[PDB]
């Protein structure tokens, strides 16, 4: 069995989540048995995972001990018909919110916050003594099942927190010490086996469940190095794990040999013997780690992404207006502004031109203030984060990337399998291997706008141009075909 | 059902404690159903209780729900078996202690308490973070089963105690907010009934449980109104209620109209519709209590104790030595001190003169330290409290109360029961009532030391007088007959 251990997936899917669900899309389609294995303690990953994996395609390390792996969504619970009819409480609503404040005849009892406003999933329950001391604090699953009940001291402060499996028999308890105005964790006790286990730290809960987990003939994959590294370190050598990085392994990519190694790579590097082999996305980031590395331990590209079969529109143009696409999370190393930048001096020379920005992150609020500055409502679009954009890569003409450091990129290969050729600053790694200057998109120099709006403009201008790169882009996009991924994969897998 | 609301049962048997277990015992041969309830939380209540009454005969409330109400003993478990086999710990001993220091390999987890030196009965054990924090105290019930944790903050401060019933399943939890640097409840959770209870108070939590216990048609009785009367105040007055007041009721009895009433007894009286009617032991104290009450309530006068059939040797007296007894707890108002200076200044006059000094409490070691001081080492024993002195009153001469306020004194109708007269000072309640100077006993002048040595002296001068009072004391003890009393419970009952 293979495992593929991160930490979780989130409402809107990171470029690392992407890329494990797509090892085991190919591990399925090959035949070989595979898992997503996740650490963190996320009681929506349900929700999360229901449109990309099956509940069977992944093991929550907390979901494990909680009893509650493969559990289903159980039927929905009116939680308010409980309080009013059963509990003879009385429900005061909280205004602008799907909140409550129970009462029992004018004793303040709890605080309840739902997700939806339809009031089917349970979000937490807050519990006050008789002085309206927030004291416990009660999380539910999105599954329907209370998951972590949480003891505050002082200001509402994490004293320790109870984790749960649905039937309410206690599983795990953490005890919290305030380390820095910030909950540490010191104690950690596990109810398994029929006995009681004893770990300081989340790190030895992690190694614990791996040594649970394997069975002989078994391979790891390590994808949040930042947590998944120090987790193998505490294990026997005895099992394999081969380390995938997911990024530049660099604090500065253009200080080849004198730069410190990424704060989340420091732990494999130094423990590159506890690791059977590494895995990158690029040629070029083989031949880089092994150099840094020394060629101490094997060095692998298998792309974190792959082309597949286009049962969609292909390159159906418009000939009145430019849609141009960003394709990449509303992150600051994506440079999103630059974008927004190259739209504002160039509606002039391509009025109804169009630029529609996928993804949501943290930058959308400063990204919003310049589309409306420059008056650019009806021009630019913050389109949320949406998977299948096969229809919304149907009327690109071009992609944009504008990011400094990006590792592979699976937007850029997604364009290039829809026809769309992409304009992308010439930075490490991915854009430098998947993009020919005049082959399918434009390599554009780092930072370099000026260059940027050039070709952007002249591509704009001559769309035979376009349409002779949007073939070369099918073609490179052919190279990365599923296929070419499986082998490559069984190939790995084989060796090892 | 009739309900004998007290706190608990001691290992050695308070006042109330003995009086409460004689009610069971005369209702039980009556023919009517009784059962002692006990508020207290106390995990050796199991122990305390075996050789006095049944667990059929006895309500726990917190027993009630930690559905542990008539559970047994469960089969002895090897702690430290299971530590070192089973858990691959290690036990290093302490010194001088049933107690032990838990380790994983170097690991300090948990410090290990045991009552018995046999290591079977596990009191409980304390939990410590990585930085030997102590976290966590897991406390046993003494029939085995893990009875409650406490969670601890800062130094060593109750934060929170879970009680669990003997399967693990959670029933209960109270939350602590510090006053006064002492914890006090401000929230209580109950899951009973398939639902979940809020209280703020443990007088609320009794309320509760007893609206439970209340069927139509059952009676209570109050015998600890320091916690018992507050609980019944929050009652409806639908449930009836019997006030039991065990002792004296107001600060000073010489000031019988000027005198606050005693802060254990201030509740009722407060709120004295609330009970159907109030149990004295003494004819005066129901005259006393009557006219202070202004006849708002009916009062009756019920003695807590009773004389029974005599089936162990009688007035069995070796004509060479003179034991003297003092049957009474080593408190200070029982004054046995005084009784120690008696023997001081009497050994002379009778050497071979023995005091056996029968009861436990806090005096012990003051007591201790005068029968040394005076070299009275081999004349004054502090016999530790023992039921069934029917041996020790065989050889009996005197008993002694040196008390300044008793209310009906169980050991004083003991002592006539076995045919031994006693010499008091004469005080309220009890010793006039028990008591006829020159009939079975004498009634001496309060703290009047001179006169108590002159008629213990002149008594153990005469036996022609000690044979005459010996048989009037039996003629006494009679009028306390099982008999009179089970009428006079009944007659009480059926009134009500």
């Amino acid at each position: 069995m293979n495992y593929f251990v991160g930490n979780s997936l989130g409402v809107n899917l990171t470029g690392i989540e992407k890329a494990i669900i797509n090892r085991l899309n190919l591990f399925k389609e090959m035949g070989r048995p595979a898992q997503c294995v996740f650490l963190s303690w996320n009681r929506y990953l349900y929700r999360n995972a229901q449109n990309y994996i099956t509940s069977s395609d992944y093991i929550n390390m907390y979901d494990f001990f909680q009893e509650a792996t493969y559990l289903e969504r159980n039927e929905p619970f009116d939680w308010l018909s409980y309080w009013t009819d059963e509990c003879h409480y009385t429900l005061k609503h909280v205004e602008n919110s799907h909140d409550f404040r129970i009462y029992d005849q004018e004793r303040f009892l709890m605080y309840a916050h739902f997700q939806d406003p339809k009031y089917r999933i349970l979000d937490y329950v807050n519990h006050f003594d008789s002085q309206r001391r927030k004291v416990k604090r009660d999380f539910y699953d999105v599954r329907g099942f209370l998951s972590c009940s949480r003891i505050l001291v002082d200001k509402q402060q994490t004293l320790c927190e109870f984790f749960y499996n649905p039937e309410g028999d206690t599983k795990l308890e953490k005890y919290f010490s305030y380390k820095d105005g910030k909950p540490e964790v010191q104690k950690i006790i596990v109810y398994y086996a029929n006995k009681q286990y004893f770990f300081n730290n989340e790190t030895e809960l992690g190694a614990f469940f791996i040594k649970q987990l394997y069975q002989h003939g078994d391979l790891f994959f390590s994808d949040r190095n930042v947590y998944t590294a120090p987790i193998f370190n505490l294990t026997p050598e005895s099992i394999p794990v081969v380390a995938v990085l997911h990024s530049t392994h660099i604090k500065n990519i253009d200080a080849l040999d004198s730069s410190p190694f990424k704060n989340v790579y420091k732990a494999m590097f130094e423990n590159l013997s506890r690791y059977r082999a590494i895995i990158v996305s690029t040629e070029q980031q083989k031949l880089d780690v092994e150099k840094r590395i020394n060629h101490t331990i094997p060095v692998v590209n298998i792309p974190v992404g792959y082309s597949e079969t286009i049962d969609t529109p292909v390159q159906t143009l418009d000939q009145r207006s430019v849609k141009l696409i960003s394709v990449a999370r509303y992150s600051p190393e994506k440079q999103l502004h630059q974008q927004i930048e190259l739209i504002k001096r160039l509606v002039s020379y391509v009025p109804k031109i169009e630029l529609h920005m996928y993804g949501f992150g943290s930058e959308s609020k400063k990204l919003n203030e310049l589309i409306q500055k420059y008056g650019l409502e009806n021009h630019v679009y913050l389109r949320g984060f949406l998977s299948n954009l096969d229809q919304e890569y149907s009327d690109a003409y071009l992609s944009l990337i504008t990011s400094n450091m990006e590792g592979f990129s699976l937007a850029l290969l997604e364009s290039l399998a829809h026809g769309v050729p992409v304009i992308s600053y010439d930075i490490k790694y991915g854009p430098n291997e998947l993009i020919t200057s005049d082959f399918n998109g434009y390599l554009i120099t780092k930072n370099d706008e000026d260059a940027l709006f050039d070709k952007v403009k002249y591509v704009i201008d001559h769309p035979e141009v376009q349409q002779r790169l949007s073939k070369g882009s099918l073609a490179k996009a052919q190279q990365y075909s599923k296929a070419s991924l499986i082998k490559q994969w069984d190939q790995f897998v084989r060796l090892i």
